[PDB]
Protein backbone atom coordinates (compact mmCIF):
# COMPACT_ATOMS: atom_id res chain seq x y z
CA UNK A 1 0.00 0.00 0.00
CA UNK A 2 0.69 3.43 -0.70
CA UNK A 3 0.57 6.43 1.76
CA UNK A 4 0.40 10.30 0.90
CA UNK A 5 3.16 12.62 2.97
CA UNK A 6 3.09 16.54 2.61
CA UNK A 7 6.36 18.07 3.52
CA UNK A 8 6.63 21.43 4.77
CA UNK A 9 9.40 23.77 4.52
CA UNK A 10 9.72 27.33 5.47
CA UNK A 11 8.66 28.35 1.96
CA UNK A 12 6.96 25.32 0.41
CA UNK A 13 4.83 22.37 0.55
CA UNK A 14 5.56 19.38 -1.31
CA UNK A 15 3.22 16.36 -1.71
CA UNK A 16 3.66 12.56 -2.76
CA UNK A 17 3.07 8.86 -1.76
CA UNK A 18 5.51 6.72 -0.36
CA UNK A 19 5.51 3.25 -0.07
CA UNK A 20 6.10 0.96 2.97
CA UNK A 21 9.56 0.48 1.76
CA UNK A 22 10.44 3.92 1.37
CA UNK A 23 13.20 4.83 3.74
CA UNK A 24 13.67 7.74 5.53
CA UNK A 25 17.39 8.60 3.12
CA UNK A 26 14.59 8.29 0.11
CA UNK A 27 11.82 10.97 1.81
CA UNK A 28 14.80 13.12 2.31
CA UNK A 29 16.15 12.75 -0.72
CA UNK A 30 13.10 13.21 -2.65
CA UNK A 31 12.48 17.17 -1.08
CA UNK A 32 16.32 18.10 -1.13
CA UNK A 33 16.24 17.25 -4.88
CA UNK A 34 12.72 18.98 -5.18
CA UNK A 35 13.93 22.49 -3.63
CA UNK A 36 17.79 21.92 -5.40
CA UNK A 37 19.75 21.59 -1.61
CA UNK A 38 22.75 19.60 -1.20
CA UNK A 39 24.02 20.87 2.13
CA UNK A 40 22.17 18.12 3.44
CA UNK A 41 24.05 18.09 6.89
CA UNK A 42 22.46 21.00 8.69
CA UNK A 43 18.37 19.55 7.94
CA UNK A 44 16.37 16.61 8.89
CA UNK A 45 12.43 15.81 8.79
CA UNK A 46 10.50 16.44 12.13
CA UNK A 47 7.44 14.46 12.93
CA UNK A 48 4.85 14.00 15.55
CA UNK A 49 5.19 9.92 16.64
CA UNK A 50 1.79 8.14 18.14
CA UNK A 51 2.89 9.18 21.82
CA UNK A 52 2.47 13.15 20.51
CA UNK A 53 6.32 13.57 20.71
CA UNK A 54 8.23 15.24 17.91
CA UNK A 55 10.51 13.04 16.62
CA UNK A 56 13.22 13.47 13.92
CA UNK A 57 13.03 10.43 10.78
CA UNK A 58 16.14 8.44 10.72
CA UNK A 59 17.46 7.44 7.12
CA UNK A 60 18.27 4.02 7.37
CA UNK A 61 14.88 2.81 8.27
CA UNK A 62 11.95 2.60 6.82
CA UNK A 63 9.50 5.27 7.25
CA UNK A 64 6.05 3.28 8.04
CA UNK A 65 8.51 1.23 10.65
CA UNK A 66 8.72 4.56 12.33
CA UNK A 67 5.76 5.42 14.57
CA UNK A 68 4.39 8.25 12.44
CA UNK A 69 0.93 9.52 13.92
CA UNK A 70 -1.74 8.21 11.76
CA UNK A 71 -2.89 10.63 8.92
CA UNK A 72 -3.75 11.34 5.85
CA UNK A 73 -1.63 12.42 4.32
CA UNK A 74 1.59 12.21 6.90
CA UNK A 75 2.56 15.57 8.34
CA UNK A 76 6.54 16.15 7.87
CA UNK A 77 8.28 19.60 8.67
CA UNK A 78 11.87 19.97 6.72
CA UNK A 79 14.03 21.76 9.29
CA UNK A 80 17.91 22.72 10.79
CA UNK A 81 18.64 20.66 13.18
CA UNK A 82 21.84 21.65 13.37
CA UNK A 83 23.22 25.09 12.55
CA UNK A 84 26.24 26.83 11.18
CA UNK A 85 29.54 27.70 13.46
CA UNK A 86 29.38 31.29 11.43
CA UNK A 87 26.59 31.81 8.90
CA UNK A 88 28.41 34.30 6.83
CA UNK A 89 31.68 31.58 5.99
CA UNK A 90 29.34 28.34 6.06
CA UNK A 91 25.97 29.39 4.55
CA UNK A 92 26.81 28.06 1.13
CA UNK A 93 23.31 28.36 -1.49
CA UNK A 94 20.82 30.70 -1.62
CA UNK A 95 18.42 28.13 -0.48
CA UNK A 96 20.45 26.57 2.47
CA UNK A 97 20.70 30.94 3.15
CA UNK A 98 16.86 31.31 2.44
CA UNK A 99 15.58 28.15 4.70
CA UNK A 100 17.78 29.31 7.80
CA UNK A 101 16.78 32.64 7.30
CA UNK A 102 12.74 31.80 7.73
CA UNK A 103 13.18 29.49 10.68
CA UNK A 104 15.70 32.13 12.66
CA UNK A 105 13.30 35.13 11.90
CA UNK A 106 10.07 32.49 13.23
CA UNK A 107 12.17 31.38 16.34
CA UNK A 108 12.71 35.59 16.81
CA UNK A 109 8.95 36.37 16.20
CA UNK A 110 7.58 33.48 17.91
CA UNK A 111 10.00 34.64 20.80
CA UNK A 112 11.54 31.08 21.32
CA UNK A 113 14.76 33.27 21.03
CA UNK A 114 15.03 36.39 22.99
CA UNK A 115 16.15 39.26 21.15
CA UNK A 116 15.83 42.97 22.47
CA UNK A 117 13.79 45.89 21.11
CA UNK A 118 16.35 47.53 19.43
CA UNK A 119 18.03 44.26 17.82
CA UNK A 120 14.16 43.06 16.90
CA UNK A 121 13.34 46.50 14.99
CA UNK A 122 17.09 46.13 13.07
CA UNK A 123 16.01 42.78 11.86
CA UNK A 124 12.37 43.95 10.74
CA UNK A 125 14.21 46.26 8.69
CA UNK A 126 16.21 43.85 6.94
CA UNK A 127 12.88 41.30 6.30
CA UNK A 128 11.44 44.13 4.64
CA UNK A 129 14.45 44.52 2.35
CA UNK A 130 14.47 40.92 1.89
CA UNK A 131 11.00 40.42 1.37
CA UNK A 132 10.09 43.35 -0.39
CA UNK A 133 13.32 44.69 -2.20
CA UNK A 134 14.92 48.50 -2.70
CA UNK A 135 12.47 50.68 -0.44
CA UNK A 136 10.57 53.43 -2.59
CA UNK A 137 8.41 56.23 -1.34
CA UNK A 138 6.86 56.35 -4.40
CA UNK A 139 5.73 53.12 -4.90
CA UNK A 140 5.65 51.70 -0.83
CA UNK A 141 2.61 53.63 0.86
CA UNK A 142 -0.34 53.38 3.63
CA UNK A 143 -1.35 49.32 3.78
CA UNK A 144 1.72 48.30 2.08
CA UNK A 145 3.31 46.12 5.47
CA UNK A 146 -0.61 45.85 6.65
CA UNK A 147 -0.47 41.95 6.51
CA UNK A 148 3.87 41.61 7.78
CA UNK A 149 4.74 39.83 10.92
CA UNK A 150 7.36 43.08 11.96
CA UNK A 151 7.80 42.47 15.52
CA UNK A 152 7.76 39.85 18.46
CA UNK A 153 4.49 40.56 20.51
CA UNK A 154 6.49 40.66 23.68
CA UNK A 155 8.22 44.09 22.22
CA UNK A 156 4.70 45.58 20.50
CA UNK A 157 3.35 45.07 23.90
CA UNK A 158 5.48 46.97 25.72
CA UNK A 159 5.95 50.32 23.78
CA UNK A 160 2.91 52.91 23.70
CA UNK A 161 3.45 52.53 19.50
CA UNK A 162 0.46 52.20 16.96
CA UNK A 163 1.20 49.65 13.86
CA UNK A 164 1.06 52.80 11.74
CA UNK A 165 4.06 53.93 14.11
CA UNK A 166 6.27 50.94 14.05
CA UNK A 167 5.65 50.65 10.16
CA UNK A 168 7.16 54.03 9.84
CA UNK A 169 10.12 53.64 12.43
CA UNK A 170 10.83 50.11 10.26
CA UNK A 171 10.60 52.07 7.13
CA UNK A 172 13.08 54.61 8.64
CA UNK A 173 15.89 51.84 8.82
CA UNK A 174 14.31 49.71 5.30
CA UNK A 175 15.43 53.29 3.92
CA UNK A 176 18.77 52.44 4.98
CA UNK A 177 19.29 49.02 3.40
CA UNK A 178 18.95 50.56 -0.78
CA UNK A 179 20.75 48.59 -2.94
CA UNK A 180 21.34 45.75 -0.98
CA UNK A 181 20.80 42.16 -2.56
CA UNK A 182 17.56 40.65 -0.70
CA UNK A 183 20.03 37.60 -0.50
CA UNK A 184 22.35 40.02 1.15
CA UNK A 185 19.54 41.57 3.48
CA UNK A 186 18.78 37.59 4.68
CA UNK A 187 22.62 36.65 5.17
CA UNK A 188 23.12 40.42 7.37
CA UNK A 189 19.70 39.45 9.25
CA UNK A 190 21.68 36.23 10.15
CA UNK A 191 24.93 37.45 11.04
CA UNK A 192 23.22 39.91 13.48
CA UNK A 193 20.88 37.41 14.54
CA UNK A 194 23.52 34.75 15.65
CA UNK A 195 25.55 36.46 18.45
CA UNK A 196 21.99 36.40 20.51
CA UNK A 197 22.44 34.23 23.18
CA UNK A 198 19.83 31.93 22.58
CA UNK A 199 20.29 31.90 19.22
CA UNK A 200 21.32 28.03 18.24
CA UNK A 201 20.69 26.41 21.74
CA UNK A 202 18.92 23.58 22.63
CA UNK A 203 17.94 23.57 25.74
CA UNK A 204 17.35 20.48 28.24
CA UNK A 205 15.96 20.33 31.45
CA UNK A 206 18.87 18.38 33.45
CA UNK A 207 20.29 18.01 37.25
CA UNK A 208 23.42 17.17 39.17
CA UNK A 209 24.00 14.51 41.73
CA UNK A 210 22.72 17.12 44.25
CA UNK A 211 19.60 17.21 42.49
CA UNK A 212 19.93 21.24 41.84
CA UNK A 213 17.59 21.84 38.59
CA UNK A 214 19.77 23.30 35.42
CA UNK A 215 20.02 23.92 32.10
CA UNK A 216 22.04 21.92 29.53
CA UNK A 217 22.78 23.99 26.18
CA UNK A 218 23.81 21.65 22.94
CA UNK A 219 25.26 23.43 20.44
CA UNK A 220 27.47 23.75 17.18
CA UNK A 221 30.09 25.37 19.53
CA UNK A 222 29.76 22.59 22.66
CA UNK A 223 28.09 22.40 26.18
CA UNK A 224 26.55 25.04 27.91
CA UNK A 225 25.27 24.93 31.99
CA UNK A 226 22.67 27.68 32.94
CA UNK A 227 20.72 28.41 35.95
CA UNK A 228 17.54 27.63 35.67
CA UNK A 229 15.84 31.04 36.06
CA UNK A 230 18.50 32.20 33.39
CA UNK A 231 19.08 30.87 30.08
CA UNK A 232 21.01 33.67 28.87
CA UNK A 233 23.83 33.58 30.49
CA UNK A 234 25.60 30.04 31.02
CA UNK A 235 27.70 29.31 34.40
CA UNK A 236 29.70 26.42 33.09
CA UNK A 237 30.91 25.26 29.37
CA UNK A 238 32.84 22.73 27.30
CA UNK A 239 34.08 23.00 23.71
CA UNK A 240 33.38 19.82 21.60
CA UNK A 241 37.43 19.64 21.56
CA UNK A 242 37.09 18.73 25.14
CA UNK A 243 34.49 15.73 24.63
CA UNK A 244 35.69 12.03 24.34
CA UNK A 245 32.88 9.14 24.40
CA UNK A 246 29.03 10.54 25.27
CA UNK A 247 26.56 8.00 26.69
CA UNK A 248 23.47 7.18 28.66
CA UNK A 249 21.93 4.86 30.41
CA UNK A 250 17.98 5.03 31.60
CA UNK A 251 18.23 8.95 33.15
CA UNK A 252 22.03 9.11 33.44
CA UNK A 253 24.14 10.50 30.95
CA UNK A 254 27.76 10.19 31.18
CA UNK A 255 30.33 12.40 29.15
CA UNK A 256 34.06 11.59 28.85
CA UNK A 257 36.85 14.54 28.76
CA UNK A 258 39.36 13.96 26.49
CA UNK A 259 41.50 14.76 29.62
CA UNK A 260 42.42 11.50 30.65
CA UNK A 261 43.13 13.30 34.14
CA UNK A 262 39.77 14.64 34.20
CA UNK A 263 36.37 13.18 36.26
CA UNK A 264 33.37 12.56 34.26
CA UNK A 265 30.81 15.06 33.61
CA UNK A 266 27.51 13.56 34.94
CA UNK A 267 23.64 14.49 34.79
CA UNK A 268 20.50 13.42 34.94
CA UNK A 269 17.42 14.11 33.11
CA UNK A 270 13.91 13.51 33.24
CA UNK A 271 13.39 11.11 30.53
CA UNK A 272 14.97 8.03 28.52
CA UNK A 273 13.46 9.48 25.33
CA UNK A 274 14.82 12.93 26.07
CA UNK A 275 18.48 11.21 26.74
CA UNK A 276 18.14 10.26 23.07
CA UNK A 277 17.74 13.45 21.35
CA UNK A 278 20.27 14.75 23.64
CA UNK A 279 22.49 12.11 22.62
CA UNK A 280 21.68 12.60 18.67
CA UNK A 281 22.09 16.65 19.05
CA UNK A 282 25.97 16.10 20.96
CA UNK A 283 27.35 13.64 18.56
CA UNK A 284 25.81 15.46 15.24
CA UNK A 285 26.78 19.13 16.60
CA UNK A 286 30.67 17.60 17.46
CA UNK A 287 30.69 15.99 13.71
CA UNK A 288 30.27 19.20 12.67
CA UNK A 289 32.31 20.75 14.65
CA UNK A 290 35.00 18.81 13.91
CA UNK A 291 34.47 19.15 9.84
CA UNK A 292 34.86 22.71 10.52
CA UNK A 293 38.11 22.41 12.00
CA UNK A 294 39.46 20.62 8.72
CA UNK A 295 39.90 21.94 5.58
CA UNK A 296 36.76 22.09 2.96
CA UNK A 297 36.27 18.61 1.01
CA UNK A 298 36.65 18.82 -2.67
CA UNK A 299 32.33 18.60 -2.45
CA UNK A 300 32.49 21.54 -0.02
CA UNK A 301 34.80 23.41 -2.86
CA UNK A 302 32.62 22.47 -5.50
CA UNK A 303 29.34 23.95 -4.15
CA UNK A 304 31.14 27.30 -3.01
CA UNK A 305 32.24 27.96 -6.79
CA UNK A 306 29.35 26.72 -8.24
CA UNK A 307 26.90 28.71 -5.57
CA UNK A 308 29.27 31.74 -6.36
CA UNK A 309 28.55 31.03 -10.39
CA UNK A 310 24.81 30.91 -9.68
CA UNK A 311 24.69 34.37 -7.70
CA UNK A 312 25.84 36.24 -10.96
CA UNK A 313 24.08 34.25 -13.01
CA UNK A 314 21.04 35.46 -11.38
CA UNK A 315 22.19 39.09 -11.16
CA UNK A 316 22.43 39.31 -14.90
CA UNK A 317 19.20 37.43 -15.29
CA UNK A 318 17.26 40.12 -13.10
CA UNK A 319 18.98 42.48 -14.29
CA UNK A 320 16.81 41.98 -17.29
CA UNK A 321 13.84 42.40 -15.16
CA UNK A 322 11.80 44.99 -16.59
CA UNK A 323 8.80 44.84 -13.85
CA UNK A 324 9.59 44.00 -10.02
CA UNK A 325 7.50 40.97 -8.95
CA UNK A 326 5.51 41.27 -5.65
CA UNK A 327 6.44 39.19 -2.77
CA UNK A 328 3.34 36.68 -3.03
CA UNK A 329 3.65 36.36 -6.39
CA UNK A 330 7.42 35.38 -6.10
CA UNK A 331 6.29 33.21 -3.21
CA UNK A 332 4.00 31.55 -5.21
CA UNK A 333 5.83 31.19 -8.42
CA UNK A 334 8.86 29.33 -5.93
CA UNK A 335 6.06 26.54 -5.30
CA UNK A 336 4.95 26.02 -8.55
CA UNK A 337 8.86 25.63 -9.37
CA UNK A 338 9.04 22.88 -7.18
CA UNK A 339 6.14 21.03 -7.78
CA UNK A 340 7.03 21.16 -11.38
CA UNK A 341 10.92 19.66 -10.06
CA UNK A 342 9.03 17.23 -8.11
CA UNK A 343 6.81 15.83 -10.86
CA UNK A 344 9.84 15.43 -13.38
CA UNK A 345 11.67 13.65 -10.70
CA UNK A 346 8.75 11.53 -10.40
CA UNK A 347 8.21 11.30 -14.25
CA UNK A 348 12.15 10.84 -14.77
CA UNK A 349 12.57 8.10 -12.27
CA UNK A 350 9.42 6.19 -13.40
CA UNK A 351 10.92 5.82 -17.07
CA UNK A 352 14.90 5.29 -15.73
CA UNK A 353 13.27 2.47 -13.59
CA UNK A 354 11.59 1.05 -16.63
CA UNK A 355 14.58 1.49 -19.40
CA UNK A 356 16.78 -0.06 -16.35
CA UNK A 357 14.31 -3.28 -16.30
CA UNK A 358 14.21 -2.91 -20.30
CA UNK A 359 17.61 -3.15 -20.90
CA UNK A 360 18.50 -5.76 -18.10
CA UNK A 361 16.07 -8.08 -19.75
CA UNK A 362 17.82 -7.56 -22.73
CA UNK A 363 25.03 -5.73 -24.98
CA UNK A 364 27.14 -3.32 -25.28
CA UNK A 365 24.29 -0.98 -26.45
CA UNK A 366 22.49 -2.58 -23.59
CA UNK A 367 24.83 -2.36 -20.97
CA UNK A 368 25.62 1.36 -21.69
CA UNK A 369 21.61 1.90 -21.69
CA UNK A 370 21.75 0.22 -18.22
CA UNK A 371 24.39 2.48 -16.76
CA UNK A 372 22.92 5.67 -17.93
CA UNK A 373 19.78 4.55 -15.93
CA UNK A 374 21.15 3.59 -13.31
CA UNK A 375 23.36 6.52 -13.15
CA UNK A 376 20.33 9.06 -13.86
CA UNK A 377 18.41 6.83 -10.31
CA UNK A 378 21.56 7.18 -8.31
CA UNK A 379 21.23 11.18 -9.13
CA UNK A 380 18.04 11.03 -7.64
CA UNK A 381 20.00 10.59 -4.34
CA UNK A 382 22.35 12.52 -1.76
CA UNK A 383 25.78 11.40 -1.13
CA UNK A 384 25.64 9.13 2.02
CA UNK A 385 28.68 10.62 3.43
CA UNK A 386 27.51 14.23 3.19
CA UNK A 387 24.99 13.44 6.06
CA UNK A 388 25.41 13.11 9.77
CA UNK A 389 26.05 9.71 11.26
CA UNK A 390 23.05 7.96 12.73
CA UNK A 391 22.73 6.72 16.22
CA UNK A 392 17.32 2.03 27.84
CA UNK A 393 21.00 2.87 26.82
CA UNK A 394 23.25 4.42 24.17
CA UNK A 395 25.83 6.48 22.60
CA UNK A 396 29.98 6.34 22.39
CA UNK A 397 33.34 7.47 21.35
CA UNK A 398 33.50 10.77 18.92
CA UNK A 399 35.47 10.80 16.42
CA UNK A 400 38.78 13.22 17.80
CA UNK A 401 39.88 16.32 15.44
CA UNK A 402 43.01 16.98 13.78
CA UNK A 403 46.14 17.69 15.81
CA UNK A 404 46.49 21.26 14.91
CA UNK A 405 42.92 21.70 16.07
CA UNK A 406 41.82 25.20 17.17
CA UNK A 407 38.81 26.10 18.95
CA UNK A 408 37.35 29.31 17.61
CA UNK A 409 35.57 31.05 20.69
CA UNK A 410 39.15 32.41 21.51
CA UNK A 411 39.23 34.86 18.87
CA UNK A 412 35.67 35.55 18.06
CA UNK A 413 33.90 38.39 18.46
CA UNK A 414 30.30 39.73 17.67
CA UNK A 415 29.35 42.06 14.79
CA UNK A 416 28.43 45.02 16.70
CA UNK A 417 32.00 45.20 18.54
CA UNK A 418 33.42 44.90 14.94
CA UNK A 419 31.18 46.86 12.78
CA UNK A 420 30.67 50.56 14.16
CA UNK A 421 28.01 51.27 11.89
CA UNK A 422 26.00 48.26 13.51
CA UNK A 423 26.79 49.48 16.83
CA UNK A 424 25.70 53.43 15.95
CA UNK A 425 22.32 51.91 14.66
CA UNK A 426 21.66 49.59 17.59
CA UNK A 427 22.69 52.71 19.25
CA UNK A 428 20.14 55.22 17.84
CA UNK A 429 17.26 52.47 18.13
CA UNK A 430 17.72 52.43 21.52
CA UNK A 431 17.01 56.09 22.18
CA UNK A 432 14.66 55.98 19.59
CA UNK A 433 12.31 53.23 21.49
CA UNK A 434 12.99 54.68 25.12
CA UNK A 435 10.54 57.79 23.96
CA UNK A 436 7.83 54.62 24.10
CA UNK A 437 8.92 52.08 26.36
CA UNK A 438 6.54 50.65 29.10
CA UNK A 439 8.82 50.31 31.65
CA UNK A 440 6.27 48.30 33.75
CA UNK A 441 5.94 45.95 31.12
CA UNK A 442 9.48 44.82 30.95
CA UNK A 443 9.92 40.99 31.23
CA UNK A 444 12.08 38.82 33.24
CA UNK A 445 14.47 38.43 30.14
CA UNK A 446 14.40 42.11 29.22
CA UNK A 447 15.81 42.51 33.08
CA UNK A 448 18.41 39.66 32.61
CA UNK A 449 19.89 40.99 29.26
CA UNK A 450 19.36 44.63 30.43
CA UNK A 451 22.03 43.52 33.13
CA UNK A 452 23.96 41.42 30.99
CA UNK A 453 24.47 44.81 28.63
CA UNK A 454 25.10 47.10 32.01
CA UNK A 455 27.92 44.61 33.12
CA UNK A 456 29.86 44.74 29.71
CA UNK A 457 28.87 40.80 28.55
CA UNK A 458 28.44 39.34 25.52
CA UNK A 459 27.72 35.70 24.01
CA UNK A 460 31.86 34.79 23.17
CA UNK A 461 33.46 37.25 25.93
CA UNK A 462 30.72 34.58 28.42
CA UNK A 463 31.82 31.51 26.77
CA UNK A 464 35.35 32.51 26.75
CA UNK A 465 35.00 33.04 30.43
CA UNK A 466 32.83 29.92 31.87
CA UNK A 467 35.21 27.92 29.79
CA UNK A 468 38.40 29.11 31.92
CA UNK A 469 40.73 26.47 33.80
CA UNK A 470 41.14 22.55 33.24
CA UNK A 471 38.04 19.99 32.98
CA UNK A 472 38.22 19.27 36.47
CA UNK A 473 38.08 22.64 37.43
CA UNK A 474 34.22 22.77 35.53
CA UNK A 475 33.33 19.14 36.45
CA UNK A 476 33.55 20.34 40.31
CA UNK A 477 31.94 23.82 39.38
CA UNK A 478 29.36 21.68 37.92
CA UNK A 479 28.78 19.35 40.80
CA UNK A 480 28.70 22.16 43.19
CA UNK A 481 25.85 24.04 41.49
CL1 LIG B 1 26.56 7.76 -2.23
Amino acid sequence: KSMNVRVTTMDAELEFAIQQTTTGKQLFDQVVKTIGLREVWFFGLQYTDSKGDLTWIKLYKKVMQQDVKKENPLQFKFRAKFYPEDVADELIQEITLKLFYLQVKNAILSDEIYCPPETSVLLASYAVQARHGDHNPAVHGPGFLANDRLLPQRVTDQHKMSREEWEQSITNWWQEHRGMLREDAMMEYLKIAQDLEMYGVNYFEIRNKKNTELWLGVDALGLNIYEKDDKLTPKIGFPWSEIRNISFNDRKFIIKPIDKKAPDFVFFAPRVRVNKRILALCMGNHELYMRRRKPDTIDVQQMKAQAREEKLAKQAQREKLQLEIAARERAEKKQQEYQDRLRQMQEEMERSQANLLEAQDMVEDARRKQDEAAAALLAATTPQHHHVAERESGGGDLARGPDDLVDPVADRRTLAERNERLHNQLKALKQDLARSCDETKETAMDKIHRENVRQGRDKYKTLREIRKGNTKRRVDQFENM
